[PDB]
Parts: C-alpha cells; sequence; structure tokens
C-alpha cells in the first residue's frame, strides 16, 4: 500500500508536517528500548501514581508497557520520545514516590535488588526525553491554584491544583475529587485558565467537591484557607488554535487496538480538536482528539519510522 497512489485515487491531500509538533513528526531517531527493559512511568489510568515498568514489545518508535506484577490487561502503548516514562532511580532524585510492584512494599524496595531477582536490565538513560535537568515550565509550581476544564468528566470549569511538575509539564488535579479525572499539562493549554476566569467571562465554576456552602465560594477566601497562591496570570499562554482543515489525511493510533495505526482523515474540526475518522471503517468509530495528542502523525511516519500502518478496510 502506497501514500503516494492512495492520494492520487482519492484526489486527496495530506496534512502538512508543519500542523504537527516536531514530536509527533519526528521520524529519524532510533528506538533504543528492549524486550525485558525495565523503567519507571506514571500509570495512564492514575497520572500522578509511578510504578516500575517493562518493556513487553517494540514496534517501530514505539514500545509496549507492563507494569509488573499485575495482569497483562494494564499494558499499555507510548512511543520512544514519551516525557511519561522515566529512567530507574528517576522517583529517588526527584522526589517522587514509587508504587511497589504487585508482591513489595515501597519501604522494602531497590533498583539494584529488583533487578538482581528479575535478572533484568534498566533501560539506559540517555534514552529518555524526561529525566529533570529538564527545566520546569515557567510559573508553574505543586500547590499553586487554579480554573481547569474537567475533560475527564462533564466538562466543566472546575477549581483545580497544581499537584506535580515534571520537565516543563504539570498536573492538574481537581480539589478533593479522585485523582482519576487528572491529567497532564503545560502553560499553553486551552483547558487552564487563572484564578478568576470564570468570574470574569461570566460562566459558572464548580468548587471542591463537598466544600461547605458551595453556592458562595470565594477564591480568595479558599486562598486565604489553604494558604495556597494562585498560578500568575502570566504563566498562561494559550497556544494559538491549529491549521487542520477537514479532508486532510494522516495516520493515528487506533483507539480500540493501541497496537494498529490506521490511515485516517480530519472528519471535523474546533479550534483546538481535530475528529478522526478511519478510512474504510464505519463513522460511528470518529473520535475527537486534542491536535497535540502524541498518537496523530503526518502521512509517512509508520513507514519512516518501521512500524506497520492499516491500509483503509477493503
Amino acid at each position: 500500500w502506497s501514500w503516494e497512489s492512495y492520494l492520487e485515487e482519492q484526489k486527496a491531500i495530506t496534512a502538512p508536517v508543519s500542523l504537527f509538533q516536531d514530536s509527533q513528526a519526528v521520524t529519524h531517531n532510533k528506538n533504543g528500548f528492549k524486550l525485558g527493559m525495565k523503567l519507571e512511568g506514571i500509570d495512564p489510568q492514575h497520572p500522578s501514581m509511578y510504578f516500575i515498568l517493562t518493556v513487553a514489545e517494540v514496534c517501530g518508535y514505539r514500545l509496549r508497557l507492563h507494569f509488573d506484577g499485575y495482569s497483562e490487561c494494564h499494558d499499555f502503548w507510548v512511543n520512544a520520545n514519551s516525557p511519561d516514562i522515566h529512567p530507574a532511580g528517576w522517583f529517588e532524585k526527584t522526589g517522587h514516590k514509587l508504587q511497589p510492584p504487585k508482591g513489595y512494599k515501597e519501604e522494602e524496595f531497590s533498583w539494584s535488588q529488583y533487578l538482581r531477582s528479575t535478572r533484568a536490565q534498566a533501560a539506559p538513560k540517555h534514552l529518555f526525553v524526561s529525566q529533570s535537568h529538564s527545566p520546569p515550565p515557567l510559573g508553574f509550581q505543586v500547590g499553586m491554584k487554579l480554573e481547569a476544564v474537567d475533560r475527564m468528566a462533564p466538562s466543566l470549569v472546575c477549581v483545580a491544583s497544581v499537584t506535580d511538575v515534571v520537565d516543563s509539564r504539570f498536573l492538574v488535579h481537581f480539589d478533593n475529587w479522585d485523582d482519576t479525572y487528572d491529567y497532564w499539562c503545560d502553560p499553553s493549554s486551552p483547558y487552564i485558565h487563572p484564578v478568576g476566569w470564570c468570574q470574569k467571562q461570566g460562566k459558572p465554576l464548580t468548587p471542591p467537591q463537598d466544600y461547605p456552602d458551595p453556592d458562595n465560594f470565594c477564591w480568595e477566601k479558599y486562598l486565604e484557607e489553604t494558604g495556597a497562591s494562585a498560578v500568575p496570570t502570566w504563566a498562561f499562554k494559550v497556544r494559538p488554535p491549529h491549521s487542520f482543515l477537514v479532508n486532510m489525511k494522516l495516520e493515528a493510533v487506533d483507539r480500540r487496538n493501541p497496537a494498529l495505526i490506521r490511515v485516517a482523515s480530519v472528519e471535523d474540526v474546533e479550534d483546538h480538536r481535530i475528529k478522526i475518522h478511519f478510512d474504510g471503517w464505519s463513522h460511528g468509530y470518529d473520535f475527537w482528539i486534542d491536535a497535540d495528542h502524541p498518537d496523530i502523525h503526518p502521512a509517512g511516519w509508520c513507514s519512516k519510522t518501521g512500524h506497520p500502518l492499516q491500509p483503509p478496510l477493503g
């Protein structure tokens, strides 16, 4: 199957590489991860927690990770340039806590001995883009508060806090709710706003869960209560809207079987998101995704990185 031939057949155009972040487009980096290598990483389902992970599979510039001690049901895929994985020992030098493998207890744990007991090797350092020598995001520190769109839930704007900061990104947490609605973010995110934004825009604001007398939540009072500072207004640098147009073609990871990457088209657009349609498949599989999501790539990405590309269902 050839993109070139497909474009001719369909009288179509690809989404230019310039529309993607360099990290979504870069194809010349070699994937140095190997089967069995161990490392540290956040749990995609509990973004605030770190676990010991093992490379369970390698394909092109991607890898499937497995939670040591847990079932294969928790396995997930990331790209080799993911900033959500770190080298062994990272948690200790950056002050984070590490969840022990399902059989230990993070008191009595150490890489040297765990690696010995598993006869494995830790992925070398030089493969990680996020090792935290990297400078932090400007203006965002753990403890600061802000207003954020509840992307994982009904999407109202809520009272939130920064609970973690890694490389140039930070973790957005919804005050007194579960971490299951948290998400990693950066200063250019269109989903975050300075304290007081809802009021100025004339929008309702969801206060912390069970906060006393919800209807009269007052930011100044809450900040005095918690002694926390608001993320300063100058720190918010929202990115410009993307320039993807409907019908442009690209490549995207299949959300049902993360192991596959298929030929795709832009079905619809918003200022910061695009709706992906898998050519040849039902429109019922179409889905909205942010323009900077690590799992969408320009045409040619699979071929150049050595990963199989699924052509239109035919």
